[PDB]
């Protein structure tokens, strides 16, 4: 405070313990009297596939569909899916933006995939010139609150699944930071599931300490040294 | 002769430079007597979402919706939706998958993330134990077909995207190992919107020539080492 935040959440059941930590980060974002927006994609319903459909009224090319061009124009004409700009404007004015959600395949459930997609389109998100440090959204934070399956000795460099910071690199490195965003330390709960009904509490009421004092973090070095070096 | 591939193709445009790619592969897997699938998403409209729709069935826990439980119980009743197990088919039947897509976000498009989300499941491709190099699917081979915005040199472990290696992790490792795929080296065309006619006809006929000796390929170690170095 004064400070927005816009949490973006990507599960399918309010009870369960994704729920539980988008509504601590939601519970204490307002009790600091932070302003906070939450686009719960499921409930949203949220397409996630990038088509035509994007754009609205008539096409820069409707013989050759490219999706990149389009929409970089359709930006620029204010031409896009409602849908779309939707969330442009809560990303635009967000200080921080907190991405809520599973594991899938080492990376994002596929409709939160697509708001990556769809939503961090070109001159919004991300230009020539304008990217990594330079990027669009530079000024603002952003965080991964990701949950697991696998275990934290799993997610170790010889570890069955290597180190958590490799799944990282392409959200933190080649979406965040790639967009201008500093990136602020992952909050990586694992495997909630096999964990006691105390214990996960512990990991919530945890990122609720975290967040208590979250604008005084210093963002990581998005780097390929934080990632995979010594 | 006498193999089975599926192509799983996300391109929303039959004229692009994927669209080329996949062409190519039927052609010449065609020509070779090969038995040729496609799954071709966009023209599918393939469901990417995970939802509470994709299990026909009384759930097991009505109360509090696990995508994963959900899904694995399904399966083994065959109360998932059509969608799900016509792909399964066609993943059971072949003994290569080939995905041909474009690089969004360091990672596959969301439409194609969504396939891996709601295809692989519990049961089917992995099991909990029987995952690695116990997978459900030891015995098929994958291979991803990717092509890019950024240029090779741009995607070296001294350029700003780091070595094109570090995003494939999540999608060599963390998906097609960890169902007990082998991998086959990623076929990765770089920079074709930037590249002349000429350069583009090339990278075609390259992918084309090196499916005229895929069958005599041996798989990558799918490795930390290999895919980071060290
Ligand atoms: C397609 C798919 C792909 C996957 N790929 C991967 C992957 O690549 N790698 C990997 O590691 N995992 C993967 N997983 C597993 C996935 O990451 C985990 O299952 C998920 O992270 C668990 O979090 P949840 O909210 O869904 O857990 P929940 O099951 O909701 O949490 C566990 C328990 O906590 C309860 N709970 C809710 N709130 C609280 C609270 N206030 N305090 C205490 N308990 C609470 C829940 O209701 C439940 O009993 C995959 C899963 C799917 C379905
Ligand atoms: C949401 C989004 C996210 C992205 N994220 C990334 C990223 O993380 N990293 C990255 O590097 N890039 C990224 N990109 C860029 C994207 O990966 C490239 O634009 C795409 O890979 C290029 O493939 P294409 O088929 O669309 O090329 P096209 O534009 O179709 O191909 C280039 C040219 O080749 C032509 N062509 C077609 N067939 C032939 C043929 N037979 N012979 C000769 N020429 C032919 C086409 O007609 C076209 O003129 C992103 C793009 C989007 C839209
Ligand atoms: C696809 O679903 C799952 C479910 C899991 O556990 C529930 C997993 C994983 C995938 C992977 C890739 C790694 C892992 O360690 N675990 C525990
Ligand atoms: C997000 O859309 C795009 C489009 C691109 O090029 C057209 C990109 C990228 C992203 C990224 C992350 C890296 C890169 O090198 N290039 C060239
Ligand atoms: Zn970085
Ligand atoms: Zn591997």
């Amino acid at each position: 405070a004064g400070k927005k935040v816009l949490i973006v959440y990507a599960h399918q059941e309010p009870k369960s313990f994704n729920g539980s930590l988008k509504n601590v980060a939601v519970d204490e974002l307002s009790r600091q009297g932070c302003t906070v927006t939450v686009s719960d994609l499921y409930a949203m319903n949220f397409e996630p596939r990038a088509t035509d459909k994007d754009i609205t009224g008539t096409l820069s090319n409707p013989e050759v569909f490219n999706y990149g061009v389009e929409t970089h124009e359709a930006y620029k004409q204010r031409s896009l899916a409602s849908d779309i700009t939707d969330e442009q404007k809560k990303v635009r004015e967000a200080d921080l933006v907190i991405f809520q959600f599973p594991l899938y395949w080492f990376s994002v459930p596929a409709i939160l995939k697509g708001w990556m997609d769809r939503v961090l389109c070109q001159g919004f998100a991300f230009d020539i010139p304008g990217f990594y440090d330079s990027g669009l959204l530079q000024g603002k934070l952003a965080l991964l609150s990701v949950t697991t399956g696998g275990t934290a000795e799993m997610y170790t460099k010889t570890g069955v699944n290597g180190d958590s910071r490799y799944f990282l690199w392409p959200l933190q490195h080649g979406t965040l930071h790639f967009c201008g965003f500093k990136v602020l330390a992952p909050q990586i709960s694992f495997a909630p599931e096999i964990a006691s009904e105390e214990e996960r509490k512990g990991m919530v009421a945890a990122w609720s300490q975290r967040l208590q004092t979250i604008w005084k973090e210093e963002p990581i070095p998005c780097t390929a040294h934080w990632h995979f070096g010594q």
